[PDB]
């Protein structure tokens, strides 16, 4: 609400840097560190091992680049399927609301209109339109 108070950012180690002073805080070559505060241009100020100090940006790499690709592993939920269907019997439709298949050809079911008609479309979206489910199979019913 007051819009204060950034979030710090994670920054690492290039080298290893000594501490001089008792403001300066020792660093060492791969150790992550947190700025929560930009001292000045060419000085950052962060905390590490729990130690909050400063030293030459030019020693540390502000919130390094990613080279993963970064899957985000997986979750059970936030995942859909669609339905798949086949026709029962050949169908030549001649409007372009009705969609013409033959006895063998694969259909992705998207809804049902009423009770006795749906709607579906074959895989890569190529085609689509409405057909009574009397006259098609299905295989496997959407989640």
């Amino acid at each position: 609400q007051h819009m204060s108070g950034s979030e710090m950012r994670p920054a690492r180690a290039k080298f290893d840097f000594k501490a001089q002073t008792l403001k300066e805080l020792p660093l060492q070559k791969g150790d992550i560190v947190y700025i929560y505060k930009q001292i000045d241009q060419n000085w950052y100020e962060g905390e590490h091992h729990g130690r909050v100090g400063i030293f030459p940006r030019t020693y540390i790499e502000l919130l390094p680049p990613a080279e993963k690709a970064q899957p985000k592993k997986l979750t059970p939920v936030q995942v859909l399927e669609y339905g798949e269907a086949i026709a029962k019997f050949n169908f030549n439709g001649d409007t372009q609301v009705e969609m013409s298949f033959r006895k063998g050809e694969r259909i992705t079911l998207l809804r049902q209109v009423d009770e006795n008609w749906y709607e579906g479309r074959i895989p890569g979206t190529s085609r689509q339109g409405i057909f009574p489910i009397t006259y098609v199979d299905v295989i496997k019913r959407p989640l």
